[PDB]
């Protein structure tokens, strides 16, 4: 059949890959295009800051802690092959700090070396009292990104350049299955109040000499607004602010001010180090990922639709457990259409 | 006084620090000289790979653990400090891995989170069985010697690019106090059958993904020698275990197999890391480390020596120990006048 992608992003790629990878074979060829109006390097993928860790508390649904850790051991196979790297994968540890103790998050057995600060490691950090130590994984989404581009490519798998108007547009162009891995603008084609715009701007800079992961949380304040660094493939991100209904897309100064003040009283040796750019992207927030099957019907046409939008804080964090299930939601249509 | 440290590595100008930091005030004609055939970037301290950690089974001379821990505590104060970067000083989280079970080392408590590794870890390395995770400095040999420098330079301190081929002609130019940091080379100035070169090539390459240190210990054998892998400030140090006793500076291809061969079987990924370098140093290896006075009359001619000399593999992480030794030693030369 006509599969067409909407999005080119970590859930668009994701998404794209885990389907052609099990429902094609050299006599069943599944014709899948990608359409989309931002590749990467211009995708919020693009600035995520890379890293593996889920919200401390246990999730609502059952089928979001087995979207996670499916994506962890997923990603954790991959290390030891001579391409992790090139994936934009790579083993990285770090230091969780918080102003007061609290509960062993989810996934301390999910991670690697998980465990409690001593008190001389909490004396490296001043403003804080209370935190953890574990290993996790660095998906740089720039890489990961280009990597998924040139696996679907060697597959035959086509893009293109193409702002989508309406599903109706898709499915009149002659599709029979659309994917929505539109993030964030999911709520253009067909409404969703649910669906807000999570505003975070990042720092990147060279500072090679920083090798661990610092992430601090507050809880008044929520996920991403408290400081963190995060050690990339070729640089450092700095962050700490998060909008949830800002759809500014415009850099601005007092965000950098936040960042910039709060990651250098974490790491005072960033004083020195270069800026190379200052990128801002909207997280797809919603209280739940929208990950379901919807027929749809107009004048002249009709067409199947699986939504895979609003993983918010976390897109690359639980990726591929969204992508097996929509695989599968896929594997389901055409089991009932005889194909 | 007229002092002459031989030596411009680690052990020489932080002992020249030391031994100036202390006694600048108090003895107001202090007049402090480096003499060395190398400085950075040409001192053995140079080609190490720049990390804190001392010898797995425990020392000799049980001062050696203190003059460690003394390190480690003195480097540790700095993180925190803006200038560590500047400084050659940071951070860095890695493993050690053995091929059985091995008592847990004497620093264990000095290192942060020292823990033994879990099985899923130990699955993402095939030829290896058990080991500690832990977290320790660097500190880059080399931009630690110009941090040295600049700091010696405006106290004051001469540095001179020469040769000594005796204690006695340092003697009779009117050094009253001679610090002997002469590394592998000590031998030239007053035999020791016991300092031999610990020959290691290493190889820099362009990898900055990998964030953390990898050593190995294959204490019987099996062809690669230990290979180990230790992130930079910029570039990362692959290498293996010293080979003692040999004197050859040259590069061969022998050894660079070895260390390539044995360490992208370590870490995979570095099937496309750029090489940047490739070098050749001596480790003073010696059972113990020599930090002693000795006393010696060419005459009418007097003068006091204090070696301080023979770190073997862990110069880096022993230096402020035993420079801080050479600095009491240093009293109690000027105590007795
Ligand atoms: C500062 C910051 C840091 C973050 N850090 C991390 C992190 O460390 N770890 C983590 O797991 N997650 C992180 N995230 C979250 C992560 O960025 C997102 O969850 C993820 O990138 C969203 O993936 P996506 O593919 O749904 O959307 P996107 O990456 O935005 O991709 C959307 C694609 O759909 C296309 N599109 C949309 N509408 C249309 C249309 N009408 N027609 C055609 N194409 C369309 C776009 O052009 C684009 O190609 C972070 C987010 C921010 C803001
Ligand atoms: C491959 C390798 C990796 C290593 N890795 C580590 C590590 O990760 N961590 C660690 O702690 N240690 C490490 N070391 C050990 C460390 O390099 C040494 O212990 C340390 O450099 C010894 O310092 P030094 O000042 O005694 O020697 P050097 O750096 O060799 O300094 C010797 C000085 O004496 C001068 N000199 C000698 N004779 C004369 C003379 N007659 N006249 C004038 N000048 C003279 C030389 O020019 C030089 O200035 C490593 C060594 C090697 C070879």
């Amino acid at each position: 059949m006509r599969v067409v992608v909407i999005g080119a992003g970590v859930i668009g790629l994701s998404t794209a890959l885990c389907i052609h990878e099990r429902y094609h074979s050299v006599l069943q060829p599944l014709d899948v295009k990608v359409y989309a109006d931002r590749f990467t390097p211009f995708t919020t993928t693009d600035v995520a800051a890379g890293l593996w860790q889920p919200y401390t508390s246990e999730p609502s649904n059952p089928q979001e802690a087995n979207w996670n850790q499916q994506t962890f051991n997923y990603l954790l196979s991959h290390i030891g092959s001579p391409n992790a790297a090139n994936m934009g994968l790579t083993p990285v540890s770090g230091y969780n700090l918080f102003r007061e103790a609290v509960p062993d998050p989810y996934w301390k057995d999910m991670v690697l070396g998980f465990r409690k600060l001593t008190p001389r490691e909490l004396d490296m950090f001043p403003d804080y009292r209370y935190g953890w130590f574990n290993t996790s994984l660095i998906l740089e989404g720039r890489k990961y990104l280009q990597w998924l581009t040139e696996r679907l490519t060697e597959r035959g798998v086509k893009f293109f350049l193409r702002k989508v108007e309406s599903f109706e547009e898709v499915a009149r162009g002659g599709a029979d299955v659309i994917i929505n891995c539109t993030g964030v603008w999911a709520g253009v084609l067909q409404p969703d109040p649910l669906l807000q715009p999570g505003r975070g701007q990042i720092i990147k800079v060279d500072a090679p000499w920083l090798k661990n992961f610092i992430i601090t949380h507050d809880l008044e304040r929520g996920i991403y607004n408290s400081p963190y660094i995060a050690p990339g493939l070729q640089a450092v991100t700095l962050g700490g602010t998060f909008q949830v209904g800002n759809w500014n897309e415009i850099n601005n100064i007092q965000d950098h001010n936040t960042i910039w003040e709060g990651c250098c009283r974490l790491e005072p040796t960033l004083k020195d180090a270069k800026i190379v750019g200052e990128y801002t992207g909207f997280g797809p927030v919603r209280p739940q990922v929208r990950l379901e099957r919807e027929q749809l019907r107009f004048g002249s046409s009709n067409t199947e639709v699986i939504h895979n939008y609003g993983h918010g804080g976390y897109g690359l964090t639980i990726h591929w457990g969204c992508a097996l299930e929509v695989a599968k939601l896929f594997g389901k249509v055409l089991e009932e259409r005889n194909l």
